[PDB]
């Protein structure tokens, strides 16, 4: 795919999928968008998808109680709420916009675990995702192994049936859209590759390998029609370290392409 592109992965010693789409333009950019990546946090707005699919009102406002041994390594959210449980819009809520790892627990229980989840995705046209561990174990991201993973094409195209088709309810895929609008851990990432006054919803992900990776969906200045974009990225060492400005330039590839 994109030239440019493949300048990055030499640039930040990664191996890099990405895959935007842009529906206005009708034309899309993909770089390795059919490579496995470990999903990582990326999924966490997918699960809320699937619960806002399958779950009743009633379900959504129940509250849904967990103890202080389930918390996981950072829950910022949860971890406030042992004693009085949350709801599943709340656990969505904390999920997307801070990456509470505890809330993503709560999401795939609710669904009936990754395998359970996974098989409503596959139901939505979603043949790729492998779902499979909880948090963290699903951040391990061992090269070849298919645990807890996805490509970028697959992951892009799964996020917009959520956000923009019609997989949601009109209401609730409002509520979607503004929880990834309101996202606090992406401004590094696609964010930053985004021209001022354009709106972004995106969801970030970190993991072993050095795993980075950040989808969304970008509405550009004026009610133009949107992009969809997903950026994933690996490295070879287990315990390397990740660099948010390979997810901004890539953007900016993205769009140059895409506009242009
Ligand atoms: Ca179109
Ligand atoms: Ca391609
Ligand atoms: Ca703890
Ligand atoms: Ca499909
Ligand atoms: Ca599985
Ligand atoms: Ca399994
Ligand atoms: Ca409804
Ligand atoms: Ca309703
Ligand atoms: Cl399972």
């Amino acid at each position: 795919g994109s030239e440019d592109l493949k300048k990055l992965e030499e640039e930040f010693d990664v191996r890099l999928g990405v895959y935007a789409i842009d529906t206005g333009a009708d034309k899309e950019i993909s770089y390795r968008e059919n490579e496995r990546f470990a999903y990582t946090s990326t999924f966490k707005p997918l699960a809320v998808g699937a619960v806002l699919q399958t779950k009743s009102d009633e379900e959504l406002e129940e509250t849904i109680t967990y103890s202080e041994e389930d918390l996981v390594t950072y829950s910022p959210i949860t971890e406030q709420h042992v004693d009085e449980g949350m709801t599943l819009v709340e656990i969505a809520d904390a999920a997307i916009r801070y990456s509470d790892n505890t809330a993503g627990n709560l999401l795939l229980e609710a669904m009936g675990g990754p395998d359970e989840l996974e098989t409503i995705l596959r139901d939505i046209g979603d043949e790729t995702i492998e779902m499979d561990r909880y948090e963290t174990e699903l951040n391990e991201a061992k090269p070849g192994d298919i645990r807890d993973t996805s490509t970028a094409k697959a992951m892009a195209t799964t996020l917009q049936q959520y956000v923009l088709e019609d997989v949601l309810d009109a209401d609730r895929r409002e509520v979607l859209t503004n929880m990834l609008i309101n996202n606090t851990t992406g401004d590094a990432l696609i964010r930053a590759g985004v021209p001022d006054g354009w709106t972004v919803g995106d969801k970030t992900g970190a993991g072993g390998y050095g795993t980075r990776n950040d989808i969304g969906i970008i509405w550009p200045e004026g009610d133009e029609e949107p992009i969809v974009i997903a950026i994933m990225s690996s490295r070879d060492e287990e315990d390397a370290d990740y660099d948010d400005k390979l997810i901004e330039k890539a953007t900016e590839i993205v769009l140059q392409e895409l506009r242009n």
